[PDB]
């Protein structure tokens, strides 16, 4: 995957390159 907010996790809710 890559990481829009680059902390290389996915958060709920945050939003998807
Ligand atoms: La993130």
């Amino acid at each position: 995957f890559i990481d829009t907010n680059n902390d290389g996790w996915i958060e709920g809710d945050e939003l998807l390159a």
